[PDB]
C-alpha cells in the first residue's frame, strides 16, 4: 500500500519536524 | 517527536511491505 505508507510517511515526516 | 515518528514509520514501513 504505498499510498497508505505515504500519507504515513507525511505524518512520521511531520510529527519528526514538531519534535 | 521523533518516538512519535518511530511509531508512524513502523506502520508506514509495514504498510509498504503490505502493499
Ligand atoms: C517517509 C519515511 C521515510 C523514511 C523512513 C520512514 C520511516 C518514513
Amino acid at each position: 500500500s504505498p499510498e497508505e505508507r505515504a500519507q504515513l510517511c507525511t505524518a512520521a515526516e511531520k510529527a519528526d519536524e514538531l519534535g
